[PDB]
């Protein structure tokens, strides 16, 4: 309980700037990736609810935001994927210089 | 208060099925990255914390260990993907039928 998250943090602070910023920075994102996804839920059932109703052009300004949401979070994972690409070759640095050290 | 709660639950019920489905498999998804993520800082930092102190194989120990974490929860990023993908391909075919 309260100790394991002295262990947790005591783990954390053993860790350079370096990587710990990159994994909260991936946090971050993985948060941004969440809350498109609402969004874009949310304007999928507005579509189906409203749907014949405020006419059938309101296809239009719906489908392009379900779009926009839809790119907008692909885009928010593809950086995630990006960030661990980082950290990656940032403990591969880490590890060699402690090698040969 | 919680009105939040009950627009959510009108909000969900005008979704068919698969939707449904594939948004719900998302989270569990999106549950699973948080703890791979998770696994992974720690294997990082506990490998920087005792790397010095053990020896040459337990080093090659815990970075395989962590290159596991590392793709594991590469792996999980790209299911996630991949169900967005199939959620927005029922989207626009809900729509051609329309």
């Amino acid at each position: 309980a309260m100790l394991y998250l002295e262990d947790y943090l005591e783990m954390i602070e053993q860790l350079p700037m370096d990587l710990r910023d990159r994994f909260t920075e991936m946090r971050e994102m993985d948060l941004q990736v969440q809350n498109a996804m609402d969004q874009l839920e949310q304007r999928v059932s507005e579509f189906f609810m409203n749907a014949k109703k405020n006419k059938p052009e309101w296809r239009e300004e719906q489908m392009a935001s379900i779009k926009k949401d839809y790119y907008k979070a692909l885009e928010d994972a593809d950086e995630k994927v990006q960030l661990a690409n980082q950290i990656y070759d940032l403990v591969d640095r880490h590890l060699r210089k402690l090698d040969q050290e």
